[PDB]
């Protein structure tokens, strides 16, 4: 029922306490921002996470996820279970008024991309290949898509601060993991981001619940949904970005390879 929680979800408030400063203040490579672009762009660059499809399952209100990710796949989806959430990204995609500013995020990943490209380029194509932004349930067996418009299966996958936030316990977790795997060609490609032994996390007036995993539980999570764990790296939180939001411990990159055998 984490469901009735999230109800209360205020985007706005998510977005402060998350990419605003201090973690949201990209000068300082130390910090997660940097952290989380460098493990993005670094594995696209590998050249290997490559096709025409992409689903970014749980965006919430954010977009920094697929900044690197949309100069490999010309057909991107975007989803997320709360109406509000996938309101507040229209109002960056089709540039509405109050968007939220990824102004220094686009930027950061136009410095590690390395490619000389500007910040406007870059907003610009993303908000190109951005297809459509569909509601989502990862507890469901069919990830809310019944016939949904997203081309089926998606040559990679990419999750941001998702599963472990939306599932009470590890079962649900592996399950919730299961569940999106289904969505991917197998041979595909999964870049997971999430939190790592967090138990909760304010959003406004929502107080999440959340699952406290380990880097190791998230690897075997993996690895039982039929993955070949490629990369996984843990970032610690140190204690200038510990704000009283949440009681993250530190965050984990995983990039995964739905084995095909
Ligand atoms: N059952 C469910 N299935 C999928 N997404 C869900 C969900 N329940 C809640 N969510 C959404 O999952 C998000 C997790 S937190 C936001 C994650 C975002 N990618 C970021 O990095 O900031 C929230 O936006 C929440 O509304
Ligand atoms: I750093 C960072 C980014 C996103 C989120 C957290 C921490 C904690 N709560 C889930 C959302």
């Amino acid at each position: 029922a984490v469901a009735s929680a999230y109800q209360r979800f205020e985007p706005r408030a998510y977005l402060r306490n998350n990419y605003a400063p201090p973690r949201g203040d990209l000068c300082n490579p130390n910090g997660v921002g940097p952290w989380k672009l460098r493990c993005l762009a670094q594995t696209f660059a590998t050249g290997e996470v490559s096709g025409r499809t992409l689903i970014d399952i749980g965006s919430g209100p954010t977009v920094y996820q697929l900044l690197s990710a949309c100069s490999h796949f010309e057909d991107i989806t975007m989803t997320d279970f709360l109406e509000v959430n996938r309101q507040e990204l229209g109002r960056w995609l089709q540039e509405e008024p109050g968007a939220f500013n990824w102004s220094m995020y686009s930027q950061h990943a136009c410095l590690i991309e390395g490619k000389g490209e500007c910040w406007q380029d870059k907003e610009r194509q993303l908000r190109a290949r951005v297809k459509r932004v569909l509601p989502i349930d990862v507890h469901q067996p069919q990830p809310l898509g019944a016939g949904s418009p997203a081309p089926l299966p998606a040559d990679a996958l990419v999750s941001a601060f998702c599963l472990e936030a939306v599932s009470p316990d590890l079962a649900s977790f592996q399950r919730a993991l299961d569940h999106i795997t289904t969505l991917l060609r197998p041979g595909g490609h999964l870049l997971l981001i999430g939190a790592l032994e967090e138990s909760w996390y304010l959003a406004g007036e929502a107080r999440l619940t959340v699952v406290p995993v380990s880097e190791e539980e998230v690897r075997e999570a993996l690895v039982r949904s039929g993955y070949k764990v490629r990369d996984l790296r843990t970032y610690i939180m140190p204690a200038h970005l510990q704000t009283g939001v949440d009681d993250v411990k530190g965050v984990f990159f995983a990039w995964a390879q739905k084995v095909g055998l």
